[PDB]
């Protein structure tokens, strides 16, 4: 079965979120996993796919960083790829995926990650939006442009952030489980941020 | 006589799009169809040609991308071109066409493709229009420059995208003619978005 | 001596455009015909000059793009310089005049062109205007920067464009003579587009 | 367990800034201190982390700038990290901190630092803000974009800075502990700045 | 003693301009003339000298172009310097004059000029301004930005340009002395253009 | 000991400025001199230092320029620095100076001056401002952004500049002490410009 069989997490408005963490290896087909997300975004999430990237530090002086992970969030799905260093050819599906015009790619503070993706991986997100700028602008409030995730979720939702803060506040001690929950939470939270700004 | 003898599709308006697919070689002459694209553009299309490009992704980093397909749509026609790698001289017709000032090349989210196209192929579209932004400014809706081909149509024309969302939701399993049909409805959706935008 | 003794065309408002075409080799003198345009442009056109360019696309990929000819139009004249490859020193006069302050160089869809001219042939134009943008602003119509040629002047001079549309509609079946008419007419139109713009 | 046993500096409002200065060697684990910064910022500072970097100038013409120290501040704590010459792997923690998204990074006059951090160490603060600008825009007082750490605190807050001015005025002669107080004073000060602008 | 011992020209406002021409070889001392320009721009020229440049085009492709001529003039004076290829140490003072902050350097279309001068001669103009460029905004007429030297004067001052128009209307049919006339008149007009935008 | 014992000059309002001129070789210690400027700046000079630079032009095309003169001005002191070529270790004291955010480095027409400092010497000014632009936004006059040092001061302070003007007008006949006089004057003027705008 190609389904999302990792832990479900309970949000704040009653809904839940699944899981699918893969230790992406050289011949790990991640396409069927990329399908759902797409299917879910198109049928259930208004065609937005929320994301985030994680970099292994490195040593142009930033040509050493490695794209160690990626988060993709829609209505009902979140996939966590723990990409390999270095990339193998099975990753074309990853590149092909990010170049699609079916969905807008939503992320917070991505200007830098995008140049990195370009210079260090040749990955192009043809349809991306750094969402803090549109947030601040749609609202005429400059400060939203310079907010991190948790805090950008607050100046747009106010939903209860206590649980997310308890995990983030103690991130050094948080096991892969609470760490995954924080990623699903803000992965869902930014979905709510975008629905609000564009459904407006 | 030079003709679009491929499958025909019906839009949410009884209209019928005439298609053609050329697997261009190193001795093929595609000029009779681009000329048919230009004619329908001038005579009955307010000199707009809508387009999209499709790359063979690759691993200077964005050096792996290579134009594998080009779609050119006019109100009446949709010309889908599957291209080889590398190009041969016979494709000079495509460069010459895209550099034309007779019509405006209407694309959706082509900012990265216009550049990868310029840098990777030398295919200058002197008169291209990333159509997105115009929408946001004209309609006074910030999110328009930030949507995929469909959602922009939905947000600008609010027509029926039923057949469209269905085929796209299950993309990796859609037959060839289903993928063409999706290209058709999008080509027709944007040729309408444009016609609706240049006159308001 | 020198005079525009080629085909003289009659415009829709009854005016005429004289013409001249030279098959520039590597020894000819093109000054004499450059004077006449600068004469008509200063005495009859008030430093108005409308041009267009044409490239040989060769297989940095745009490095091969070489200039094949240029169109220079004023009030009552249309000059055509068909260029060799490579260029010879007798062509220094086209460079000093295209980059002249004694006059300006109104172009339609020229940003890329300036790039190719400067970067590919050391061709600099110091006083240039990509007229769609000024047209768009001058008259509160965003879509004018994005129109190509016949539609900018349409949206702006609303003049008789049947004959023009009739020819370009079948560009491929047009004799080098009729293609002249189509170019002289769009040149005249654009000079008219600009005479209006500088006054608004 | 971790604590900050360096001196505290009861500010001017009666509060006490707890400080700590660490000499980072090739095996020093600073994760416990950064952990507490993020912890305090999140549970006590609204996820803002103000900062500043210290440069060793050496003899690209700017290739001789050497990041010798970095100051991180929340309302309760100010952490000083003084980097070793060979950056080993135990510094990837610092890098991962400047890259996180859990908090933001607000500095005074940081345009050349980040640019410089990016060129000499491969360090790109994913989410940071050059606050003088936000203050100028937020308040409509352009000049705020051009003030050093103090006139900015002065012109925005108008608080007592006698202790600070008297220390910086005789800077060449200031010893260790005194230097600590100046930056320390400036750390807490900028912490208040962002707090007063983030929601005004 | 060095003086402006060339012809004088009556301007249409009844005033006069004194001029000096010099072909620079290698042992030429131009400093006296520069001093006369500065003194007069300071004493009564309100510290804004009008300056224009001329090029020796030559087969980065534009790196063979040499700053062929340099015109430096204000109200009362005009200096024309024809340069050799390559420069000798005696042109350093031209580089220095062009660097002074005692005055503002004004010229028509300098955008490509400043680039070229920087790139092929290391000659930097530290305190420069595009006159027609400031002319446009200062008047709510976006097209003033794109005017050749004659028209800008025409459209901001609207005087009698018959004499100049007469000469720039038969360029090749004019001797060396006649070229200086237009140059010197080239100046006066911009001088008055600046003064109009002076206290507007 | 270290003090400003050069000529003292009387300004427009009867105040004075003390000078110091240092012929910096490889052994010169501007130490108590960078140190004294910092102080005068802090206690009595409104958190910034007015400053101007001057270049030695020698023959990348702009790499012949060598910073030969650094003028550092404050409330009461005009410190002067003539540099050697190339720099010795004794120039670390200088690089560190302009790296301080204790004061704002206010310059007039510094665009290229900040650019040459970077590519020529790798010298970085973190807290710099090209002040003419600020005056333009504040004082409501477009031109001030394009004014020289004296004209900007004239235009913002309507101060008597007869003294400065007479010296600048005949600059070639001015000796060392007369040029310092003018340099100290322009410094005082910009200092007065800075006090004025900071309050607006």
């Amino acid at each position: 079965s190609a389904s999302f069989d990792g832990p479900k997490f309970k949000m704040t408005d009653g809904s839940y979120v699944q899981t699918k963490t893969i230790d992406v290896g050289s011949s790990t087909d991640i396409s069927p996993y990329l399908s759902l997300i797409r299917e879910d975004s198109i049928l259930n999430g208004n065609r937005a796919v929320i994301f985030d990237v994680y970099w292994d530090v490195g040593f142009t002086k930033t040509s050493g960083w490695s794209l160690s992970s990626v988060k993709l969030s829609t209505r009902n799905l979140c996939l966590f790829l723990r990409l390999p260093k270095p990339f193998h050819d099975n990753l074309k599906d990853l590149y092909r995926f990010f170049a699609s015009k079916f969905v807008t790619f939503v992320g917070v503070q991505i200007e830098e990650d995008l140049d990195l993706l370009r210079e260090n991986h040749g990955l192009v997100i043809r349809n991306a939006i750094n969402v803090g700028k549109l947030a601040a602008e749609a609202r005429g409030t400059l400060v939203l442009e310079f907010l991190g995730t948790r805090e950008l979720a607050h100046r747009v939702l106010w939903s209860d952030l206590g649980q997310l803060d308890s995990i983030e506040a103690k991130w050094e001690k948080a096991g892969p489980e609470e760490q995954l929950e924080a990623a699903a939470i803000e992965g869902w939270l930014i979905v709510n941020v975008w629905d609000q700004l564009s459904d407006e």
